[PDB]
């Protein structure tokens, strides 16, 4: 299974803990991601950034490892949104 819009993941950016997020559809006129990269929408903070699969972990199967709370800003809000309303627009 290649990643598709709507997929729920944890995403890793340098600097941050693995982060509740989802794969987004590309906006009509928006910048296209680099090769083998996706628009990742980060729950809680609502930022979007491009990432490849090496930093993308499926959410169901990785929650035990990554979905414990922490005081990084927006993180716990991000946990709430992925569990409760992951396909909302925010």
């Amino acid at each position: 299974h290649a990643f598709k819009p709507g997929d729920l993941v944890f995403a890793k950016m340098k600097g941050y803990p693995h982060w509740p997020a989802r794969i987004d559809d590309i906006a009509d006129g928006a910048v296209k991601p680099p090769p083998n990269k996706y628009p990742i929408f980060f729950f809680g903070t609502h930022e979007t950034a491009f990432l490849g699969p090496k930093d993308l972990f499926p959410y169901d199967k990785s929650k035990d490892k990554y979905g414990k709370p922490n005081k990084r800003k927006g993180f716990n809000e991000g946990l709430w949104e992925i569990q409760n309303n992951p396909h909302a627009s925010y």
